[PDB]
């Protein structure tokens, strides 16, 4: 007795930003990958020590995409993500607005339903910055039928002391290095790597802890 | 006094497509990948020192978008084995057709990027944009590529290599450039980030190339007729 149903579509979704909460931040970079349930299914399962990496599913839609924010990144915030609101202007990137909103409905239309986003911190960070960047648009949210998972819990509950970080993840899990780029793209392919270590029991764990997205409170509001 | 025909690009969109077979079996598209470049990202890359040079780093700032698509016709036997790709795994995988929701999410993807802009494929003249052509010629939408010029990229690299004096396949050229072989061959999104490498081999005279010899992808010939 699943709360929603089987998903159909995980979303591995990274969001890198401005800062931290209190900051009010805003989105620089956005990076969805989307994966069938088949293909997850499909990845080959091993049971040698330690297990080799999987390598992502044939079939993937992405959309990978930076973004001028209104307001300059923090000091910490350039050197970990390497962006800034400075290099994304001259660049000519565009602010998180109504067309990226008609670009992201068209990118999930394109996937089966029902579909979870799953995103490590989503449930404290990606998630409620979503929210509160599509809350500004006079566009409807594209993600009111979306459902979103958090994976540091997916990861807690399938290991059943340790750091849940990405990388520290990663390298408990396959006893080598991450050697993805600090992106938002990057830290997603991580995330890919650590579900498609268990996937069955990823996707069972996914399907029992399904939440609407459109549950999730915004981070700050206006 | 002689002047560019279309200006600077402030774009490059390198792009790659998969498809169900060769010109003349009248193919579809299965999988899509546009990789967008800022000029100045462009011309930021480390110059290549060295004999061989290490493989340019991608840019920091880049915008990526790369789909599977099911396809009406089934792939032929070799179309499945080089591209990974087969009609019946797309439907499995619940993929959608090229259909206006396609054009739709292209067309926003595309007025994300500073004009103008320029598709750059490899082999692009003979198969990639008369094949996008064809596609986008069964929508109902207007083109999402009108606006939008091209060139392929073959010409461009045959142009900096006999300026810095062979296949020019895009396996060839990284090969001759870089001294080892690409990975994901014959992917949508490896070929664009191979070809992203080649093109920043020489930036400054891959820009100037691709300035001058840029066209309207709306003067593109379909390459089969609906
Ligand atoms: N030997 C070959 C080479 C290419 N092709 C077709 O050319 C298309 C594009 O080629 P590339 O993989 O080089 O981009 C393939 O997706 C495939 O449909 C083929 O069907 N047989
Ligand atoms: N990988
Ligand atoms: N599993």
């Amino acid at each position: 007795t699943l709360p929603h149903g089987h998903m159909q579509t995980l979303i591995f979704l990274d969001l890198e930003a401005t800062g931290l909460p209190s900051s009010r931040p805003e989105v620089t970079e956005l990076c969805l990958l989307a994966v069938h349930r088949r293909a997850l299914e499909n990845t080959s399962i091993s049971q040698g020590h330690p297990p080799p990496v999987p390598r992502p599913p044939r079939v993937v839609d992405k959309l990978s995409l930076c973004i001028a924010p209104g307001k300059a990144c923090s000091p910490g915030a350039s050197e970990i993500t390497g962006l800034s609101k400075a290099e994304l202007e001259v660049q000519g990137r565009q602010r998180f607005d109504d067309n990226l909103a008609i670009l992201l409905r068209a990118f999930l239309q394109r996937q089966p339903q029902p579909c979870c986003l799953v995103a490590h911190n989503g449930d404290r960070y990606d998630f409620p910055l979503l929210q509160t960047e599509l809350a500004r648009l006079s566009t409807p949210s594209p993600l009111d039928g979306t459902f979103c998972v958090d994976s540091i819990a997916a990861l807690k509950a399938l290991e059943q002391r340790k750091s849940y970080s990405l990388g520290s993840i990663y390298t408990r899990l396959y006893w080598q290095a991450p050697t993805d780029s600090h992106t938002a793209e990057g830290d997603v392919l991580t995330l890919l790597s650590i579900c498609q270590w268990k996937p069955q029991a990823l996707l069972q764990w996914v399907d029992e802890h399904a939440r609407p997205f459109s549950t999730v409170k915004p981070m700050y509001g206006t």
